[PDB]
C-alpha cells in the first residue's frame, strides 16, 4: 500500500534510530501512525521496496503493523501502528513493579509473534528488547523484523563491527554470517533474559569482542532472581551451540504457555 503523503499529518518526533527521525502522527485524519523517515544513505531502498508488500502481508496482533509506504519521494516513509510506550528496554527499567506473571506474558508476547514469523519463514535478524515496543496497554510487540537487512552501514552489517548485535547471537552468526530460524530463538532468549533482569545489559562489564569469545567457548547468561528453574529452562534451551538442538519458537511458545498454566 502507496500511502498519499497529503493524507499525513505530523505532529512529535519520536527519536532518531538507524534510518534517522521517527515522528508520530495521524492518518487520513483519524489514525494514530509512526512514521520512519528514511534517511538518504541508510537503505537499500530499491531492495526493501521490491519487497514490502510481504512485510505488509505480515500481520498478526503481536507484530507492529506495517500500514503502508510513501516511495515516490526522498525520503522514503515508513508508516506503523503507534505504539506509546516506546522500546521494551527503557520500558522494563521504569515505577511498574513488575510481577513475574507479566514478565512472562512479556515472553508470551514476543513468542508468540516469533512463531508467527517462523511459520511465514521470515527471519527477523535483530530481535532484542531495544526492537520490541510496548503501547499504552502494556502489550509488547515486535517491531524492524526484517529490516536489518537493508542497512547500509559497514559497522552495524559486519560481525565484528562495532554496531554489530553481538550479545543476541549465536556462534554460528558470529563465526559464519549463518542466518537462520535458529539464530532468532538465541536472540529470543537473551531478550527473556532482558526481561527477566528488568532490563540488565547481557554480559555486563565485558566487551563485544570478549563476548564473542566467551560465548563460542560455552560461557552463558546466569539465572535472573526473578527467573524460576522452569523459566531458565526455557532461555537456557535457546543457547544451545548447535542450532539444530535449539528448539522452534512453536515448541518454545507451547512450553511458556505450560509454565503460564502451572
Ligand atoms: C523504532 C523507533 C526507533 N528505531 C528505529 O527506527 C530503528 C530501530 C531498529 C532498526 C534496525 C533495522 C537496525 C533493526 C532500524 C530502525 C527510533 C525512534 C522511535 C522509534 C519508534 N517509537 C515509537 N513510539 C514511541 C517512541 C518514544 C516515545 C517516548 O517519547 N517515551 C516513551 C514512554 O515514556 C516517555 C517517553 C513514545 C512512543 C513507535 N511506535 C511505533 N513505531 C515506533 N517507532
Amino acid at each position: 500500500m502507496e500511502i498519499d503523503p497529503k493524507d499525513l499529518t505530523f505532529l512529535k518526533e519520536l527519536g532518531t534510530g538507524q534510518f534517522g527521525v521517527v515522528k508520530y502522527g495521524k492518518w487520513r485524519g483519524q489514525y494514530d501512525v509512526a512514521i520512519k523517515m528514511i534517511k538518504e544513505g541508510s537503505m537499500s531502498e530499491d531492495e526493501f521496496i521490491e519487497e514490502a508488500k510481504v512485510m505488509m502481508n505480515l500481520s498478526h496482533e503481536k507484530l507492529v503493523q506495517l500500514y503502508g509506504v510513501c516511495t515516490k519521494q526522498r525520503p522514503i516513509f515508513i508508516i506503523t501502528e503507534y505504539m506509546a510506550n516506546g522500546c521494551l528496554l527503557n520500558y522494563l527499567r521504569e515505577r511498574h513493579r513488575f510481577q513475574t506473571q507479566q514478565l512472562l506474558e512479556m515472553c508470551k508476547d514476543v513468542c508468540e509473534a516469533m512463531e508467527y514469523l517462523e511459520s511465514k519463514q521470515f527471519l527477523h535478524r535483530d530481535l532484542a528488547a531495544r526492537n520490541c515496543l510496548v503501547n499504552d496497554q502494556g502489550v509488547v510487540k515486535v517491531s524492524d523484523f526484517g529490516l536489518s537487512r537493508y542497512v547500509l552501514d559497514d559497522e552495524y552489517t559486519s560481525s565484528v563491527g562495532s554496531k554489530f548485535p553481538v550479545r543476541w547471537s549465536p556462534p554460528e552468526v558470529l563465526m559464519y554470517s549463518k542466518f537462520s530460524s535458529k539464530s532468532d530463538i538465541w536472540a529470543f532468549g537473551v531478550l527473556m533474559w532482558e526481561i527477566y533482569s528488568l532490563g540488565k545489559m547481557p554480559y555486563e562489564r565485558f566487551t563485544n569482542s570478549e563476548t564473542a569469545e566467551h560465548i563460542a567457548q560455552g560461557l552463558r547468561l546466569y539465572r535472573p532472581h526473578l527467573a524460576s528453574e522452569k523459566v531458565y529452562t526455557i532461555m537456557y534451551s535457546c543457547w544451545h551451540e548447535k542450532a539444530d538442538e535449539r528448539p522452534t519458537f512453536k515448541i518454545l511458545l507451547s512450553n511458556i504457555l505450560d509454565v503460564m498454566d502451572e
